[PDB]
RNA sequence: AGGCUCGGCUGGAGCUUCCGUCAGUGCAGAUCGUAAUGGUAGUAGCAAAUAUUCAAGUUCGAUCCUUGAAGACUGAAGUGG
């Protein structure tokens, strides 16, 4: 129940609407996380290279709309950590968007 | 009245009455000299030169140090040698 990896599609034309020019892929970036904060109930959250390589792959202010992402809660290895599970966010190529939902992995 | 005496506390080595006489002898000011300190005030402000992000390392501690991946800039009359 704690240990758990589920796909979802984020919005991110929706979620970085208004954002200056020079700060669209790095609010992205804190957008997912949020997200992941959100969704997965976890307030530690890992963004992997390649889901950031991604969102910078059209420059910084040029983000793709979409995205979709697989968020794996998992367990803490570090005992010393505060809290003893934490989100990795990574990226899952998808070229169609259209009749995706929330998906259990 | 100028000022003075005593008490209490601090301090640790000098001070004092009266008589003459002497003076570098009394400060609120001089945009006074010098030293220190306020309100202003946690205020004005720290805005030129396009721009940073992700993972990790080290550390008590990382936006800023180091490694890798990405994205940009100088653009050879250069931000090079």
């Amino acid at each position: 129940n704690e240990v758990v990896t589920r796909e979802y599609t984020i919005h991110i034309h929706a979620r970085i609407r208004g954002i200056g020019s020079k700060k669209r892929a790095p609010r992205a970036i804190d957008e997912i996380k949020k997200f992941a904060k959100i969704q997965m109930k976890t307030n530690d959250v890992r963004v992997d290279t390649k889901l950031n390589k991604f969102i910078w792959s059209k420059g910084i202010k040029n983000v793709p709309y979409r995205v979709r992402v697989r968020l794996s809660r998992r367990r803490n290895e570090d005992e010393d950590s505060a809290q003893k599970l934490y989100t990795l966010c990574t990226y899952v190529p998808c070229t169609n968007f259209h009749g995706l939902t929330n998906v259990n992995v």
